[PDB]
């Protein structure tokens, strides 16, 4: 399939271990979502937290027109892109562009009082992006009580732009991904993977973080919990054409796919015990902890082995 299925394990053996007749719905909070291609039978639901009211993506801006269905193919596509989890369905939940304000949590604040959603629906929430400029009490308050809930999981892209997390100033951090709590409490509950990105590589090789000015990984230790493939990703969009992108966006989605197939082997499992499996199970390379939280690297493998054994 692409580069990063055999590099982080995704073989068939690995796929076979998922519960493809336990519905998994990942939570896409983005810029819109076009069900068309692969993607034309993946819709569990879609929301508008736009001005426009609408739940699909508009045309103000290319990157935003495709960004969602993007990133929704990367994790759920069933043919021409090749979803990490093509049995996940996707609920699109469109933020940008012309959110409400706090769009972003709006939309988190809706899957949270949902009761109506089944074990495994909207339990991994993809943010391949986020809010900066941002009294972070809003998402504080939010992201502390989803990690006292221990049920759902925010996974979160760290950003673009190659700079060091831990000297950027508070106004230039992406939200949730800025979420740093202090608390051992806090810390040990918090709800957010925070996802940086790899240039290509092949299992074997050691991984670097994806570089660059404009698209490279935004990186730090204590800022970014997991690296994962984001380097020459082939996308889906809203016209049926694909697109290549490199970029933190492109690992997320990745990240929640692989959330999403152990999800199909124990639905109510606790946020808790899916990050620590994810965490745990992740390669540790000694180069990289300097930017990543104990070095560690995606392995797709060893997470759903470990998870669905």
């Amino acid at each position: 399939k692409p580069w990063y299925f055999d590099a982080i394990g995704l073989t068939e053996t690995t796929m076979s271990l998922t519960d493809k007749n336990t519905p998994v719905v990942v939570s896409v909070v983005d810029s819109g979502v076009a069900f068309i291609g692969g993607l034309s039978d993946s819709e569990f639901a879609k929301f508008s937290f736009t001005q426009d009211g609408s739940p699909f993506p508009v045309k103000k801006s290319e990157a935003l027109y495709i960004h969602g269905t993007a990133m929704a193919s990367l994790i759920a596509s069933r043919y021409g892109i090749y979803g990490v989890y093509p049995h996940a369905l996707i609920s699109s939940r469109r933020v940008i562009p012309d959110g409400v304000q706090d769009s972003w949590i709006r939309a988190i604040e809706s899957i949270m009082s949902n009761v109506f959603l089944a074990p495994g629906e909207e339990k991994i929430i993809n943010i391949s992006g986020g809010q900066k400029g941002v009294s972070a009490s809003v998402w504080t308050e939010l992201l502390s009580r989803m990690g006292r809930n221990n049920d759902r999981l925010i996974v979160a892209a760290v950003g673009n732009d190659g700079a060091d997390i831990r000297k950027l100033s508070a106004q230039q951090r992406i939200w949730p991904a800025a979420y740093h709590p202090v608390s051992s409490v806090n810390k040990k509950q918090d709800p957010v993977i925070r996802v940086a990105a790899l240039a290509q590589y092949r299992k074997g090789e050691t991984p670097v973080l994806h570089g660059g000015g404009i698209t490279g990984s935004r990186f730090g230790n204590n800022w970014v919990d997991i690296a994962a493939p984001g380097q020459n990703i082939t996308f889906l969009r809203p016209d049926a054409k694909t697109g290549t992108g490199s970029g933190t966006s492109e690992a997320t989605a990745i990240v929640s796919g692989v959330l999403a197939a152990m999800t199909s082997c124990n639905p109510r499992a606790t946020a808790t015990e899916l990050k620590r499996t994810l965490l745990e199970s992740a390669d540790k390379y000694p180069s990289l902890v300097d930017k990543v939280t104990e070095g560690r690297v995606l392995n797709a493998e060893k997470a759903i082995s470990m998870f669905c054994k």
